[PDB]
């Protein structure tokens, strides 16, 4: 129904520091034939579980740090592939991406593996997308960990959360320019730039998904959808304020990567004012906008502060 590729399986055979086994779902409600990657790490019948959301244009191998600390706490990991990327399908059509069509996939994940005591992992896209999840079903979250990452509500409501994306001019309008413009758009490359500490391995690793551009619609269309939001998307952002300013009540922990020309300090102190109880952020001042790149040490600081709340 929804034409899609899938990567080819040898293109994953040589990862660097990913020894997760694979599971897949083909069978979710709305995703007709499309089948999703996801990790499911730890203790399957832990109380708690930490469903890690990764962003553009990256997979759940931007948590491999993470993951080892958090199941080592005792508690199960969920990490999905979006649609689009990682080893999930791949929908040919950029129209095909909308934010309505990851967030439901989020929610389909969410009841099909009925996740409960959720602590929500995020970052970039993974954020725009997952801060809109909890108000949908507050019952199944308890905890959040934040990284670099706010809403995608209207220029007027939160002007921090609309200003990066025209300045500065080497921020946003490069990154968009270096994933939207090549016609031979090289990953490692795009990852080595952005992320200047990844080996060449890592950086291959971000690369392996995607043969040929082919199977790049999902990377092309996300940054476009943070120029240009749709009404779906402002409203449902702009009702995601509310719930974090008055409704939650759980934990939260957040930690920024001070060198991020696009969701530093100045996008991230005034998330923090909006979510209800966020305490003081851990500043990581060597880490880009890819926090999860120095992760071991986010996982341990976040885990100590929850800890030190039970």
């Amino acid at each position: 129904m929804i034409n899609a590729i899938r990567t080819p399986d040898q293109r994953f055979s040589n990862l660097d520091q990913y020894p997760f086994s694979p599971n897949y779902l083909d069978d979710l409600p709305g995703y007709p034939g499309l089948r999703a990657h996801y990790l499911d790490e730890g203790n399957s019948d832990a109380e708690d579980v930490f469903l890690c959301l990764h962003g553009e244009p990256t997979w759940s191998y931007l948590y491999r740090k993470m993951i080892p600390v958090f199941a080592e706490s005792g508690a199960r990991v969920i990490a999905p592939d979006f649609f689009g990327f990682g080893k999930s399908d791949k929908p040919v059509d950029e129209e095909d991406y909308t934010f309505e069509f990851h967030r439901n996939f989020l929610l389909a994940l969410i009841e099909r593996l009925d996740l409960r005591n959720i602590t929500l992992v995020v970052q970039d896209w993974g954020g725009f997308l997952g801060l809109t999840l909890p108000m949908a079903d507050p019952s199944r979250f308890k905890r959040l960990i934040i990284m670099n990452a706010c809403l995608m509500t209207d220029p007027v409501t939160q002007p921090a959360f609309s200003a990066f994306v025209t300045q500065p001019a080497d921020g946003f309008t490069a990154w968009k320019y270096d994933l939207v413009t090549p016609s031979d758009l090289r990953l490692d490359q795009f990852m080595k730039r952005w992320a200047p500490t990844l080996t060449e391995a890592e950086a291959s690793a971000y690369a392996a998904p995607f043969p040929d551009t082919s199977y790049q619609a999902g990377v092309r269309k996300f940054p476009k959808m943070v120029a240009q939001r749709d009404q779906a998307c402002i409203d449902i952002s702009t009702e995601a304020i509310s719930f974090w300013q008055n409704d939650w009540n759980g934990q939260t922990f957040m930690a920024i990567g001070m060198k991020d020309k696009l969701l530093g300090p100045d996008v991230m102190y005034p998330m923090k004012a909006l979510i209800n109880g966020c305490p003081e952020p851990l500043e990581i001042a060597d880490a880009g906008h890819f926090v999860q790149e120095f992760g071991e040490q986010v996982a341990r600081e976040a885990l100590k502060h929850f800890a030190e709340t039970e």
